[PDB]
């Protein structure tokens, strides 16, 4: 009942920033596996929930969280990126980024440190904190969802697992961070932003 | 659909080892709350599973694990204890405890260190490892189930949370450990033991 | 070498809100055991350091964070309480509380909710975020120290480990929280706010 | 001060099983960065120690366990691999493997399953349990060192972080595992077994 979403562009669309080969492996291989493992795990859960088996239920948690998170995370990732993307946002979003981080440049600097800060697998996030309406920068381990574990609403996420860049950038996570700013689809981030204050 | 099990004895049955007041609070107040919170959490999960909401699903995990675990753990605890209990086991179980820990006395010494070892809330367990048929001593945090998180089959569990003893023994966890050995219902542990090798 | 700080008042000074039996036991047993094991773990860590033992250094971490955090946590705690009033804070801090949590009463209940939501052993805090420049509430497991694990400088803490209230309020953590506002030393909390000077 | 150990063989010595581009990058970039940050974190920890700073000591833990574990983990790793054969081990170790995992091939696959089941970054191990007196398999997250976090003395380790196989095997972790048995230095693994002398 969960399906692999189609990329809103081609594998070679985010070039030269994101290599077309990484884009296919990432979408067709990695993301494909999460959706698949989520469906069996979710299905298995209904059988455990159905019998009242609390042991099977609790046992299936790491799998549900990891595959569930991977599906959530990557669905949002593709939409945050675009061949038509780049630069900086406008209107509401741009006024808020300024107001909260100092300037647009200070925001990037903070989202980059949070993304490189991750030790092991993980993600960097620009989210929205509902209690006291403000933007926030958070880092998540492995495939842990941003909203599912912190409550923040995901606006812009930066996959910082080694599979998201190693083929092209190798061990230099900072260079991957630098390049990626060019493909950020802000009208996507903006759309996500307007739906939070309402 | 989950209900609070009835104690196989009275609140004042495990005296003087376990105070009758602790027994009532523990059963009627603490255990009562887990069963109750588990039912709403499980019920809430079916609604999230029903809509395919992975975020609600992952969000409800800490609650399901804690209340689920608390119900599992305490159900097993009451049965491990008895007013007719005490001493040491016999037959199969006694030969295995000897074989695996050195002697019965070395086993107690190890289960005690594992129970006092817990820093914060937790449990001490004598379990059974299916892969390579042997008894094992494990410690679990908060209300994390033994089988649900480690795979071991629970035989004898020792609640080491402060609510399981503070009124009677105060901060002296070691004295509570010493006293409890007198109320262990081994025929219960034995029954649990025979069902593992078959 | 680390030392146990004498209570800033008498054991039974916080009654009827916090019993003398509780304070006595909490300070001279629990806290007393934290500073000792902290000193031992610290002694053991400097020998592992002189030696190139990275294995021994990592093995000590859990004892160091628990006991080291236990002493940090409990030290501030005593200074957060006082025989002399609870009520409301004045000046700068009170304003900040309103600027961030809407009002004092709304702050009051968001911290109560955080303290009550702690599953297992832990603490509830009011801290100061120096990188955002505002106040914020947080929860910490077992004795994990606020500043060393979150960067948030602690102003007011509330121990929700069962040994902090059980002898008096039993399982009713919500009643222990109502009564502790009557003894919160807001003079201390205000000094701690103007410590990360504004 | 800690130092980078030279590979016991040439960068391209493990081909076609493990490429030279991978080994080069893995040793001179990743490992090289671990020993440095380990030395810095260690320098910073002795100043926090001289001072009575328990807050700073706890803040350093994550950098110390990751980098300190990274160096421990990667050091043993190089000595687990060799241009000279994989195949089967002889004598005592081989017997023990059979006594505990049934057979060599059955051990082979239980460690593969452990290495493949790692969600995110981590390692798969074959260790020796000194308190039970037998061999056992384990999995460790990120760079958490086996002995410092489990007490199990490491004999054979398998890095399953994506930077260990991606450039060559891509997403197919199961293929990287098949090929690594061809380069396992069983002479080293046997010395490590007779190190915790039997
Ligand atoms: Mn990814
Ligand atoms: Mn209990
Ligand atoms: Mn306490
Ligand atoms: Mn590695």
């Amino acid at each position: 009942k969960h399906s692999l979403p189609d990329l809103p562009y081609d594998y070679g669309a985010l070039e030269p920033h994101i290599n077309a080969q990484i884009m296919q492996l990432h979408h067709s291989k990695h993301h494909a596996a999460y959706v698949n493992n989520l469906n069996v795990t979710e299905e298995k859960y209904q059988e455990a929930l159905a019998k009242g088996d609390v042991t099977a239920q609790i046992a299936l948690q790491p799998a549900l969280k990891f595959n569930g998170g991977g599906h959530i995370n990557h669905s949002i990732f593709w939409t945050n990126l675009s061949p038509n993307g780049g630069g900086e946002p406008k209107g509401e979003l741009l006024e808020a980024i300024k107001r909260d981080f100092g300037s647009f440049d200070k925001f990037k600097e903070k989202l980059t440190a949070a993304s490189v800060g991750v030790q092991g697998s993980g993600w960097g996030w620009l989210g929205f904190n509902k209690e006291r309406g403000h933007l926030q920068i958070a880092a998540c381990p492995n495939n842990d969802p941003l909203q599912g574990t912190t409550g923040l609403i995901p606006l812009l996420g930066i996959d910082v697992w080694e599979h998201a860049y190693y083929l092209q950038y190798k061990n230099v996570r900072p260079d991957y961070l630098k390049a990626i700013w060019n493909v950020i689809n802000w009208e996507n981030v903006t759309e996500r932003y307007m739906a939070c204050k309402k």
